[PDB]
């Protein structure tokens, strides 16, 4: 409600009372955890779903599946008292997030290894709603409770997004998008400490009309907002990307120790090319047909990338 | 930028970096002021006008209003010393900064400012809109903004000043003037707008959250008073309030009960017009009130002379 | 706590966890608010001490003085309800705050008079002072509310509660409600400023004393006895204990500059060390020559409300002794 | 230093300006990166304290030694392209920063090596090595870590860096930090020694122009010895307890907190023995000694909480039992 703040841009250090957008992606502790209802109602809520035939569910954001993880010992402890034998395993994580088309419930094989005995056409995904915030002086306490009414986006009660000056920002607890302003309104810089695949709420995005799809940079199916702050001139939708690496970063800038040459017919497109190879010398001569200065780049753990309208001659 | 605040649904107080929307419209004290960039050069834009056939400005914001006022001795001065037939005068807002289709174009004369219409310069001739904020200064009391002059023509309102947000169940557009406020129960709904001046620039839609497939007869806020074009600004069973009190003092809009007034949803009362004030000629407050299709509460106007209620509503 | 900051020195623009101490005093608006526990046991207080051996109270602290002067009239008319001939008249200060030996214990002929000069009628060893100490703090819109209650102990020290000292980095502070001492280091730590909401007479604390052992009486730039602390940083060189300034005048600010249109010189054939003169004389005329014995540039300077002042050891080159002011205090 | 803040004692956020003393040792990345004033004097040094008869230098701060490792290859390379037959090897530290000492002189403009931060070896002594010779010049700037630029000392001190040093106290609470320690002390009915956390322990010299009610102190009450950078305060002692000379000294991720190790029982009867070096709750075997004799603690005793779980304080010995499989400290500061 009441915040109280530094504006460099103004030039003045005021303190009063408005909304407050908070970077919550870039920081080395989790201030949030998500915790479910209680697990006497989710008890039966399995039995149902494995009396009818779900063979796991499918976490949505990291917080679900560390919630997975937290709550499996206890719900196993809780059951068996008059269910059957079932195996609910919370296993470690491979990329990215898919999107199961099956919902859990109304008014286990969990994402990980995939093991054909579970099919995914019959897997869980994107059944639970933020209800609501609880005290905590070591962390932030978020309820959960199952959604009524099945739909395709992400959830609305944590999507933060605001436009002060000349700066705009699209971002939760997963991303952190940056726009800026010198002659054109263009993208600034992307972080992403994951990847799921939800859709921005048509309600927190801004400047959203009249847009194409295809001129976007994050997809829509990355839940990347469907706005005209969102996409950059000279390049289309980045769906080719080392989307399934993590740690992603998105800005624009060279590659470390790398040059980038403009050519009047090089390769067009394609998928997303590695920078170094290891086993023969890191590449240094790089073509595009239409592109712009700084190029982007994927700051990924492993090391650096290109986008898809930059090949090496 | 660097900062600390409250959060209350989150039930948690915290410091970082982010965006910080502040709320700037209802405090009683004033935070800035306008600078123009030459004092010298407002002479020479002032004489290429006269020449060129533009009697005067209008203001966009009563800080323009300010600045002029302010530089009124300056300009004062400068046409003393250059030794020109020229005055310049400064009234009282009377109505709200209506709209001009001129600008200040570029390639015993009076220069007004604002007020009624005169005989020798209409209404139909005059500037609005050609000075746009480029940056900022260092003040105790007051934070200097300092202004220069466009290039292009934009009826649109500046950009560099307003500031939107969402986060969480609620959302904010506002500016230095203007702060409209929508919640979450149950659907998106608008709650309060708080007023303090009535422009007639364009919100811009880079600054406009839920900005598709938006309907222009559905805003409760004419897009010609600089309200934005989203589905924030709207609520069920309204339509577009072209004509309202529009032209009052430190208006407030609101959803709430006036003194008096029955809850009369009677599907016979007349077609939709004026609002109608609820005071009977400085007398009796009507307490029949009644809507063909509304909502409840109603729609009031906590304007500092009275109560109104919305075009929909007309009384018994 | 908890809060974000820019560092000049350091080209930060930081934000996290630690200790942040403000500068409560080179401000307009009050930020805090003193408020006694409640004014029907202030009453009762009031009642006992008059009744044993006590005429009056002298305030330690400005904000004790506007504590006062706001609940006399809820007091008094407490005391008129409970059917005591007594009254509380709160008088404006004068000079600085001195220190009186009673206290005051926790459980219209006659007048319990506040702040005031000397009066036949209270001598000043029939007086309380610094009888109450800080109990918490309370949530405020415009201004904090800060609770007190009565001291059980007879301490003569100023109240920790307030006081904020930090150093970090070639740069320290001390500094309470009222005080606010800079001291800096260019290849020696030594005094550079020291500004005065008030003129106080309580003692330091040693628990909030930066580089405290070994320290001379007679070296502090201003006295301890009129809460200066007890540290080396309050110190410079070539000078000693200004027991004898300007410690009367309000809104009083100590540097180390030239007062206008005047300059010094070092000889050592200059007078001896004396009150401080004044830089303009009663008639209003400027005196443009001073001299030091041993004294370092730039000289010491009072910046008062009156006007322009030096240090006790600067002195006046010729003019004479009979239409210059000097100070009087016997710090 | 202007800024805003949050004060739970005060129920008060607000802005201003003044001095921020800000936690920079619980931090999971490094702000700030020692760096040399120049690469190619560096190399001069080295030769002339090489030639006048230095064969290594010992770190004070564990950012000096890793300033040395990401030096290493540059000064090796200019050394070699100079044709200077000399190499420096930086080695990995053993325990706590010890001392030396000699020291690196000033800029004037078969095989040797210059070893850094090693152990007691016969070819390079503990008595030949240089030690505390840099000393912080200004900052710079960056987004990640900013840079602290350093200068060879012109005249020898066994004191601590004092631009990094920031010392506070506001109310109840008081803290003596730097970007190694952080010292915290409180007040409730007296003030004592409350939590100390470090990062590794040095053996420098605290100045007393950053300490705080350090008049008419003893050297034999201080908790932590003045012979590892401990403040010579009165905020540095708890009643009861004396200064911890065999403490475990040695070990890394320290923290010193005053309650109950897990599991553990402490008495305060009058039958034990007499102060000793600490002795871990946990023998060979992994098991816990579950009775703890004390002659005159005060409750709750010291906790070393090193990454080896659980120590205690000289006072604390362990009951009816006997000086087999228990691990105790053999460092004597």
């Amino acid at each position: 409600d009441t915040g109280c703040a530094i504006d460099i841009t103004r030039k003045e250090m005021r303190c009063g009372s408005g909304i407050f957008v908070h970077n919550d992606v870039e920081a080395w502790v989790d201030r949030y955890k998500y915790l479910p209802e209680t697990p006497r109602s989710l008890a039966k809520i399995v039995h149902k779903a494995h009396k009818e035939g779900v063979c796991g569910v499918r976490s949505v954001t990291r917080l679900e599946h560390q919630m997975w993880e937290a709550v499996r010992d206890e719900l196993n402890v809780l059951l068996k008292e008059n269910a059957v034998d079932l195996s609910v395993v919370v296993n470690k994580p491979v990329g990215r997030y898919r999107s199961a088309p099956k919902r859990l419930s109304m008014t286990f094989v969990v994402d990980g290894p995939e093991t054909k005995e579970c099919p995914d056409e019959h897997r869980a995904w994107n059944s639970m709603q933020i209800e609501d915030f609880g005290f905590g002086i070591t962390s932030t306490r978020v309820w959960l409770k199952i959604r009524e009414e099945s739909t395709d986006e992400c959830d609305g009660a944590i999507i933060g997004t605001a436009v002060k000056g000349h700066v705009a920002v699209h971002s939760d607890l997963s991303y952190w998008i940056e726009s800026r302003y010198n002659d054109t309104w263009k993208l600034e810089r992307a972080v992403f400490g994951e990847v799921k695949s939800c859709t921005w709420p048509e309600t927190h995005t801004l400047w959203g009309d009249g847009v194409e799809e295809s001129e976007l940079i994050i997809p829509h199916t990355i839940a990347g907002p469907k706005s005209k702050h969102n996409r950059r001139e000279g390049y289309k939708t980045q769906n080719q990307g080392p989307w399934d690496e993590n740690g992603i970063v998105l800005d624009f800038d060279y590659c470390p120790g790398t040059k980038v040459t403009i050519t009047e017919d090089c390769g067009k497109r394609g998928p997303s090319v590695r920078t170094t190879t290891d086993s023969g010398k890191l590449i240094t001569d790089w073509c595009c047909r239409s592109c712009s200065l700084p190029p982007l780049r994927f700051r990924t753990e492993n090391g650096c990338w290109y986008g898809m309208e930059i090949r090496p001659v």
